């Protein structure tokens, strides 16, 4: 056959090859030896240039004007720029075709089939700390919209030369406040212990609940963090209820609407932008198997089972599994009756299928990552279990980054 | 270098140095990742080292590494392949070696048994009927009214001159699969093409949703053989529910023994092509992938009905619901019949001690995590949360091509 790596459904028992592999510029980190696949994190004016190039060929390849003058002369300026500056400066077009192609280009994320629907605000003229404030603010205005969600991602000005970074230090725009207890124990989101002391070391008045919304630390360059309360208004939550385990609304469970990501770098042509967070909707087992369930998150299980009736001191009970079912259940009944959007797991591995498709054709592959794409509960009941995968890098790219502390 | 791996919902963190002794690549490159893929498209001086290295492994395993015995066995395996090309184990050299393959298998959850394996030494059978009697004799041991006991077979390695020995089903308890002329499928739709090649070879169907199949088998250069278990060998389990009383009216069992029969066993650079070996079930193989697979029997609306779930709309979890009782079915009936099974649950607690116990022993563990992780609920299991590290170890369970 090809050499390029074929890639089988099994369910289906139909085969591709990924010829898309080949575009990667970027090692990840196996080797023929063995592979890290399931490793979370795995550990300049030529090499600008040459990742300018072609970002830009692939800019206007996108909009099918490859070899014209408009391309061949947006070349040369952006080698004059980068040959008299170091650096050089995206269009507004560029930036938004290259947000949407970072996201096109996740490996990790489910929702992609939405990749071309992305508002893109350009906060590159931001200034400050209050300005960004600003911003984030009418983000999340417009992405929550009132329950019905809307893509979105802001993105402020980019890394500089020896001027110090835009950071917002909040991994997401919405997060439960994590206090440590005397006994050691978390009340709240033991996610965020770190930040949620940070904000206490930077003059946030902590409050004690297990849902406290925290404040946003957002950094202009060379600038300490400033402290900024979302008003209250502005955070759209969800309580909890089942739909017809009466009791559970009595649990005082709740989650946020909106999942906006702020501790990513977004990478477009070499251009690094330090601060631009993104948001879209939840898959429900985010909420109710994760946030909800992870034994090193809220911990729920147990509650939820002893509510149940179920028999917790023996594993063969499948205790476990049935409170974890009703829990996303709970989600999912929750965020309808709110009108929030919210999708579950099976219509979102249905329409990433989809995307697969929709991306053999126009690129001859995807890039997906098997462990994160398959749902942590119910795997092998959505499509994609049964979906071979092939996993690289290409550009442009979201990353992750150090914490700026 | 040398990976750090983390755990995730404990915080620890190791350090793999085992892969470092792998000597065989996978399909992984800098460039992309090949990890999800079910088998991805991959002389004496060779064999001579290969033999070493495992003569070292054996004799380091009893501690007299570097003895007269030690240096002995190194001269005569060298004696041998010099002379012949090729070379002979010692059936406790064998039992090792299999045991080892086990071990080293990073796809099986179940290893913290690995040491508890009967080896049976068939390695003087020259015909199908001689393989058939050991077979027998396998599936009684390993069964045990119930009480399964890990096992393994061992027929004659290849030879260069001739056809290998082999077991032509995938495993020696398979469901029937009777295509139809409308497409769809009778029984297991996983054994059509063998159910096909069955009745091509003599064998006379049956037309229900569990036929036991005939085994076909076959002795080097030869045509190969049918040969019908008896009943009396092959425990199984009707499936009924603790509570949902309708469940039993499904009318659904399980054999009691899985026992691979399709892959190749390598040790030392042999290279054994019918090697069955079998253990017990973990549930969700059955509850999950067997019954609810869309590939498989696909009952998972069925059972849906019958428990009244809306099945109109996916965000009602019908299917997750339905998955769960199907796999709690499978546990009680198990049980009820005293028949050995695990749950996902108890077999993960188990290989996480597992993986304990190999970083202490060999600084690592070769784990493929997109088969670790069970098919419902992974996230509900530790090893969701455990980074794993995959790399090809000999002594090895190698993929095959099928013999037709
Ligand atoms: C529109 C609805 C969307 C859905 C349902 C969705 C779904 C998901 C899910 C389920 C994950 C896994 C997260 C986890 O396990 O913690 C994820 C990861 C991710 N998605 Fe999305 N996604 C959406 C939109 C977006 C958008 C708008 C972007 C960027 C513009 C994006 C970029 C990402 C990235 C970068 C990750 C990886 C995050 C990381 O590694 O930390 N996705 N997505
Ligand atoms: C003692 C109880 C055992 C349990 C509970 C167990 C559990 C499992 C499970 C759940 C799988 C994945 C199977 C699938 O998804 O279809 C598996 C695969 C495997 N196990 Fe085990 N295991 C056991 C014993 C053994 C023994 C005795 C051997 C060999 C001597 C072995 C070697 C393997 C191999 C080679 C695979 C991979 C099969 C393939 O790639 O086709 N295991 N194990
Ligand atoms: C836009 C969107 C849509 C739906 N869901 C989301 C939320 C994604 C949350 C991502 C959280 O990921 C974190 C927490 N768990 C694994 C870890 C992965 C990771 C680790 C690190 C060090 C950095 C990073 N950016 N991402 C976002
Ligand atoms: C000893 C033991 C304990 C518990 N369970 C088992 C049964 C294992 C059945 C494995 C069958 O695997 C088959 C069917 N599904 C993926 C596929 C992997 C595979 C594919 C191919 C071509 C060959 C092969 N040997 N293995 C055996
Ligand atoms: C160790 C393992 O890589 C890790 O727990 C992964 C597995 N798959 C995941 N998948 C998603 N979508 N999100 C995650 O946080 C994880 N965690
Ligand atoms: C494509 C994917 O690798 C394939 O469906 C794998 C996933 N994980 C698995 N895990 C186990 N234990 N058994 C399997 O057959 C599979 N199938
Ligand atoms: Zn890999």
């Amino acid at each position: 056959g090809p050499k390029f790596p074929r890639v089988k459904n099994w369910e289906l028992g139909s085969i591709t090859y990924d010829t898309l592999c080949a575009q990667s510029q970027q090692d990840g980190p196996c080797t023929p030896r063995r592979c890290l696949g399931s490793l979370v994190l795995p550990r300049p004016a030529e090499q600008l240039l040459s990742q300018a190039r072609d970002f830009i060929n692939q800019y206007y390849s996108s909009i099918k004007r490859s070899g014209s003058q408009a391309h061949e002369e947006r070349l040369q300026e952006v080698e004059a720029e980068v040959a008299s500056t170091g650096t050089y400066h995206l269009r507004e077009s560029e930036l938004v075709f290259g947000a949407k192609q970072a996201w096109r280009n996740a490996p990790r994320c489910v929702g992609r089939i939405q990749w071309g629907k992305l508002q893109v605000f350009d906060a590159r003229d931001c200034s400050s700390a209050q300005e960004m404030f600003t911003y984030i603010c009418n983000h999340i205005k417009y992405a929550t919209n009132r329950g019905n969600l809307r893509s979105a991602i802001t993105v402020f000005p980019q890394r500089a030369p020896g001027r110090g970074d835009f950071r917002i230090w909040n991994s997401q725009l919405v997060r439960y406040a994590g206090y440590r207890q005397q006994d050691g124990s978390v009340r709240g989101d033991p996610a965020n212990v770190e930040i949620t002391e940070l904000c206490i070391q930077h003059g946030w008045t902590p409050g004690n609940g297990r849902f406290d919304v925290l404040p946003l630390l957002l950094q202009a360059p060379d600038e300490a963090p400033e402290l900024f309360v979302l008003p209250p208004e502005l955070v759209l939550e969800v309580p909890l209820e089942h739909p017809t385990l009466e009791w559970f609304a009595a649990l005082g469970l709740r989650w946020y609407a909106l999942p906006a990501v702020s501790n990513m770098l977004l990478e477009i042509g070499g251009l690094e932008f330090s601060a631009a967070p993104f948001s879209g909707w939840y898959m429900s087992t985010e909420i109710g198997t994760r946030n909800l369930c992870d034994p090193h998150r809220y911990n729920i299980l147990e509650d939820v089972a002893v509510c149940m009736d179920l028999d917790t001191r023996t594993t063969s009970s499948l205790w476990k599994d049935k409170a974890a079912v009703e829990i996303n259940l709970a989600v999912l009944h929750s965020f309808q009756l709110a009108k929030v959007t919210i999708v579950d797991h099976h219509a979102a591995t249905v329409s990433f299928m989809k995307h697969l498709d929709n991306e053999q054709k126009a690129r001859g592959g995807c890039p997906a990552d098997w462990a994160w794409i398959v749902p942590p509960i119910s795997g092998s009941l959505t499509p994609v279990f049964h979906q071979e995968m092939v996993n690289y890098i290409l550009s442009p790219a979201f990353r992750a980054q150090p914490d700026p502390w």
